[PDB]
C-alpha cells in the first residue's frame, strides 16, 4: 500500500477536505486487492491498532506512523457498513479505544463504533447551485428545525424517528406552504445524548445515525433542491463534548484542546493548526458532500473572547481561524450563507476581513429579540414609558447586516414559549403574538423562526416529544399558521420588504414618538415600492390615527392582523384609503387610519402624481 499523505496545508490550518485522507476509505492495495484504507493524525501516540468486527474486537491491525504523526493501515476484503473503532496508544501511557474522530457513519447512540461508509452521492441539483444566492436582495426567512422532534412517525421518542428521506416528503410541503425559503437545521454532526440536541459534538464528520445512513441525508438536501428549499447546517466549532473515548486527550496529549468550559465540553485550541483544518474540514464537509447551502456557527462569542468576555481580551488565534474558515468557505462556495452572533458587539461579525472584520453574511440580532420580547411582555400601562424600547433597534440597524432571530434557545428551559412570554389574557396574547410577527417580517433584515412559532405553541420545545400539531383544531392556531404564511407571502413577492433591506434609504420612520397610543408606523421602500407598516401595542383602539406624509397618496390594505380570518376581534370593511391635504410642517398631508387594539395593518401606497 502506498498511503496517500496529507496535503501540507493540514499543518497550516488551511485544509479544508482532510477528510479526503483521513478517516475510512475505500482502496486497493499494491496487489489490487480491495478493502479499505485508515488513517488517523495522532503524533503523540507510540502506538494504534485499526480493530472491528473482522478480527472479533481482538488486537487488530498495527498502524504505520508517518513522520507526520499520521498513523495509516489497510484491511483487505471490509464490507460497507462493518464497524470499526482506532485502539490508541498515548503518550501518556493511557490505552483508549475510539470512534474514528473523521468517521463517515456511527452507530446509533449509545454505541460510538464507525461504520465503513461511501461518500460519493448522486445529486442533481446543479441548476439550483448555479441560482444560489447569499440574499441580500432576496427573501431570506428560515425555519431553524431539530431533525428529531419536529413530527414523527405515526404511533411509536426513537425508531418513531423518521428516517431522512421520510423527514424531507413530511417537511417539503410544509415549508412550502408558510413561504420559508430555507430549513436551518440543528447540529447533525454525530453526538451522544439526544439533549444537547447536537450542540455537545463527538463526531463532526459523521452525520447522525438517529435519522438513518448518509445517503439518506444527502437525499433529504438533493429533495429540498429539487423543490427550491435551502438546507443550512448549525455547527459548534467552539466547543466539543468532553467524553473520554472522543476527541478529548486524544493521543494521550492534549491535541484538540487547550492544555490548560461550559460544563461537558472542552473548547478547541485555535492555535493548534490542525484542529483549524479539522474545524475547516468539518464546516466544508456539509458544504462538500451533502450540497448544503450554509453553515450557522454556535455560540461564537465564546471563541471570539477569552472566557466569552470581551474584557479578558480578544483570543487573536480564534478571530484568525474564523477570519480563514470564512475566507475559504466563500472561496470554494461563495453563494453559501454563513452566520453567526455576538451579543457583547465588540467586533465587526459581518464586515468584511479586509476592513477589520470576521466575514460573516448575518448576524442574529439579539438585541432586537431581547428588546421586542421585553416589550410585550410589559404591561399595557407601562408601555407608554418603554415605547422607545422598540425604536432603539433602527437606531443600530445598520451597524452589521443584521438577521431577525427568534431561535431554539429562547422557548426553552423555562423560559416560556413566545406567545407565553406575552402580557395578558389568552386573546391579548393571541393578539399580540400576529402583531409581534407583522413586526418580525415588516422590520428589515432577513427571518429566522424556530419550528413552534408558526403554530403559536405553549408548550415549551421537549426534544423528546414532536411538534403539537394538534394544536390546529383550535382556531386560533390553525387560523395562525395560514396568518405565518401570509406573512411569508408577502415578504417572498414584495420587492418593497425583500429589496434593500440593508439600504438605510428603503426605510423612513412615519410615527416613531406616539408613546401614549403606543403606536409605530413606517415605509419599507426597497426597489422603489413603497408598503407602510403600522401596529398598534396598545390595548385600546384608534380612530382616525393620524399618520403624516411629505406627498398625497393612496394606500390599499394588504394585511390586517385583527382581521376574522385569522381570528382577529376586527370587522371592519374599508381598504382603500387616500391621504387629506393638511398635516404637520415638511409633511403636509394626512393618511387617518383605524387602529384595532393590539392591531397591525400593511398598506400598498401609490403616490398621487
Amino acid at each position: 500500500m502506498n498511503f496517500p499523505t496529507i496535503d501540507r496545508s493540514f499543518f497550516a490550518g488551511e485544509c479544508f477536505d482532510a477528510y479526503r485522507v483521513l478517516g475510512a476509505h475505500p482502496c486497493r492495495d499494491d496487489f489490487g486487492q480491495e478493502g479499505w484504507r485508515f488513517a488517523v493524525w495522532a503524533p503523540g501516540a507510540v502506538a494504534v491498532e485499526i480493530c472491528g468486527g473482522f478480527d472479533g474486537w481482538g488486537p487488530g491491525v498495527p498502524m504505520q506512523k508517518a513522520d507526520t504523526g499520521v498513523w495509516s493501515g489497510f484491511v483487505p476484503g471490509l464490507a460497507e457498513g462493518e464497524l470499526y473503532k482506532y485502539r490508541i496508544h498515548g503518550k501518556d501511557g493511557s490505552t483508549v479505544m475510539r470512534a474514528d474522530p473523521y468517521a463517515f457513519s456511527t452507530e446509533l447512540r449509545p454505541g460510538t463504533a464507525s461504520r465503513l461508509a461511501r461518500m460519493d452521492f448522486a445529486f442533481d441539483d446543479s441548476s439550483w447551485m448555479e441560482r444560489r444566492d447569499k440574499c441580500r436582495n432576496l427573501p431570506l426567512n428560515i425555519y431553524e428545525l431539530h431533525a428529531g422532534s419536529w413530527k414523527h412517525k405515526p404511533n411509536a421518542g426513537s425508531d418513531g424517528w423518521y428516517n431522512y428521506r421520510e423527514l424531507a416528503r413530511e417537511l417539503i410541503p410544509w415549508l412550502l406552504d408558510h413561504r420559508f425559503t430555507h430549513v436551518e437545521l440543528l447540529p447533525l454532526a454525530e453526538h451522544p445524548f439526544d439533549g444537547s440536541w447536537g450542540y455537545q459534538t463527538t463526531g463532526y464528520f459523521s452525520v447522525t445515525s438517529r435519522y438513518g445512513d448518509p445517503a439518506d441525508f444527502a437525499a433529504f438536501v438533493n429533495a429540498c433542491h429539487r423543490m427550491g428549499i435551502g438546507v443550512i447546517m448549525d455547527f459548534v466549532p467552539v466547543h466539543f463534548a468532553a467524553n473520554g473515548d472522543a476527541l478529548a486527550n486524544f493521543d494521550g496529549t492534549h491535541l484538540y484542546e487547550y492544555d490548560s468550559s461550559e460544563w461537558g465540553t472542552c473548547n478547541f485550541n485555535y492555535y493548534r493548526r490542525e484542529v483549524c483544518s479539522f474545524l475547516n474540514s468539518a464546516a466544508a464537509l456539509w458544504m462538500d458532500v451533502y450540497h448544503c447551502d450554509g453553515i450557522r456557527m454556535d455560540a461564537i462569542s465564546r471563541a471570539l473572547y477569552w472566557q466569552g468576555d470581551p474584557n479578558r481580551g480578544v483570543n487573536e488565534g480564534a478571530v484568525t481561524f474564523l477570519r480563514n474558515l470564512n475566507h475559504g468557505l466563500n472561496e470554494r462556495w461563495p453563494t453559501g450563507i454563513y452566520t453567526a452572533e455576538d451579543s457583547t458587539n465588540f467586533l465587526k461579525v459581518t464586515a468584511p476581513t479586509r476592513y477589520d472584520g470576521i466575514g460573516f453574511d448575518y448576524k442574529w440580532d439579539m438585541g432586537w429579540m431581547h428588546d421586542t420580547l421585553d416589550y410585550f411582555a410589559t404591561p399595557f400601562g407601562e408601555r407608554p414609558d418603554a415605547y422607545h424600547k422598540l425604536t432603539f433597534s433602527m437606531q443600530y440597524f445598520y451597524n452589521e447586516l443584521y438577521l431577525l432571530a427568534l431561535s431554539h434557545d429562547e422557548v426553552v428551559h423555562g423560559k416560556k414559549t413566545i406567545i407565553d412570554k406575552l402580557w395578558g389574557t389568552y386573546e391579548e396574547k393571541c393578539a399580540q403574538l400576529r402583531t409581534l410577527y407583522f413586526y418580525m417580517y415588516t422590520h428589515p433584515g432577513k427571518k429566522l423562526n424556530f419550528m413552534g412559532n408558526e403554530l403559536g405553541h405553549f408548550r415549551e420545545w421537549d426534544e423528546k416529544k414532536e411538534l403539537d400539531w394538534g394544536l390546529m383544531k383550535y382556531p386560533f392556531h390553525d387560523s395562525f399558521q395560514k396568518y405565518f404564511a401570509e406573512l411569508g407571502r408577502l415578504y417572498a413577492t414584495e420587492p418593497a420588504l425583500y429589496d434593500g433591506e440593508y439600504n438605510p434609504n428603503c426605510f423612513e420612520w412615519i410615527a416613531c414618538e406616539s408613546r401614549d397610543e403606543g403606536v409605530y408606523a413606517w415605509l419599507r421602500k426597497g426597489a422603489g415600492q413603497t408598503i407602510l407598516c403600522v401596529m398598534n401595542t396598545q390595548n385600546t383602539a384608534h380612530k382616525k390615527f393620524p399618520l403624516y406624509f411629505q406627498y398625497p397618496c393612496a394606500a390599499d390594505e394588504l394585511l390586517n392582523s385583527e382581521a376574522a380570518c385569522w381570528n382577529g376581534a376586527d370587522r371592519s370593511r374599508t381598504r382603500h384609503l387616500h391621504t387629506t391635504d393638511g398635516g404637520v410642517y415638511g409633511r403636509d398631508y394626512t393618511l387617518s387610519v383605524d387602529l384595532p387594539a393590539m392591531g397591525s395593518r400593511m398598506y400598498r401606497i401609490t403616490p398621487e402624481a
